[PDB]
């Protein structure tokens, strides 16, 4: 509802202070925040009420909530006119919640809200890094003509991207022909591998099928380098997950499946160098 910059500053102070300490005490928040009419203990009470923050007891203070972190990122993105309205949750990634958003112009985009960490300090830190990783790797992959959505903008744990019109393969019971859709997923495995990457979670919950039955990689949070001592294990596991899915969903069994010896390297690394490059540029601001 009605926010005010004084209320947004205290939220950013709870956030700032959360880098160190599980719980940021009032006195340390008043210092980081600053004001006029100085009514900080008043603003903290107004923030507790709107459940953007929470109070806890060791001694004794404030933590930003999931709703608070969500608001900080969504309001920052709004200032840039990347998000004007948030919809219902329509998806999930391995460590994220997918939502449909809209800009000022009424154009619809997807939004990923990353949620990782089982400790306050490692929660806002790892969720931010997980968002930094997705934007960096989508930028790097999209530049190399990989079937991934277009990266739009990032902030904190929030990643705005091209909305892909279509459904995940787990929702598709009938395909025109499983022979082409099966081969395209296997080609994406070999393609990633040729660029020095192994997905790690190649499945029917991360692959989206569009109008003319094309595949789009939506979530790739824990990639493995083909240089890994156990890379061939990770490669094959991803292959077998596709064979397991097609055999049960459409009963499409085939012998046109790849092996780790079929991989022919090119630029590899480059993709990591490009993705690391984007992560450094993003890390330069906080």
């Amino acid at each position: 509802r009605y926010m005010s910059r004084d209320d947004f500053r205290v939220l950013t102070a709870v956030e700032m202070g959360m880098k160190n300490h599980e719980i940021v005490p009032g006195s340390l928040i008043a210092s980081i925040a600053s004001l006029k009419h100085g009514g900080c203990n008043k603003v903290l009470r107004e923030l507790v009420k709107h459940k953007l923050i929470a109070w806890e007891r060791t001694v004794q203070g404030y933590r930003l909530t999931n709703a608070g972190y969500d608001y900080l990122a969504l309001k920052t993105l709004s200032s840039r006119q990347v998000v004007e309205s948030v919809g219902n949750q329509m998806g999930v990634g391995k460590e994220s919640d997918i939502y449909i958003v809209a800009n000022e112009e009424g154009q619809q985009f997807a939004l990923k809200l990353h949620r990782l960490g089982r400790t306050n300090v490692s929660w806002l830190y790892l969720s931010r890094l997980s968002a930094m990783k997705e934007f960096a790797y989508m930028k790097a992959l999209y530049e190399r003509k990989f079937p991934v959505p277009k990266p739009i903008d990032y902030n904190r744990h929030a990643v705005v991207m091209e909305l892909i019109n279509g459904y995940p393969l787990c929702q598709i019971h009938h395909v025109e022909d499983p022979a082409s859709v099966y081969d395209e997923a296997m080609e994406l495995i070999v393609k990633l591998a040729n660029h020095g990457l192994i997905h790690g979670d190649f499945n029917e919950f991360n692959l989206i099928l569009d109008e003319s039955d094309h595949i789009t990689m939506i979530d790739f949070p824990q990639m493995v380098s083909t240089s890994h001592p156990n890379a061939e294990w990770y490669f094959d596991r991803d292959v077998k997950c596709i064979k397991d899915f097609f055999m049960k969903r459409f009963s499409y069994e085939s012998e046109l499946f790849p092996t780790f010896k079929d991989i022919r390297r090119e630029d590899t690394l480059d993709v990591e160098v490009s993705a690391s490059g984007y992560t450094k540029e993003m890390q330069a601001d906080d």
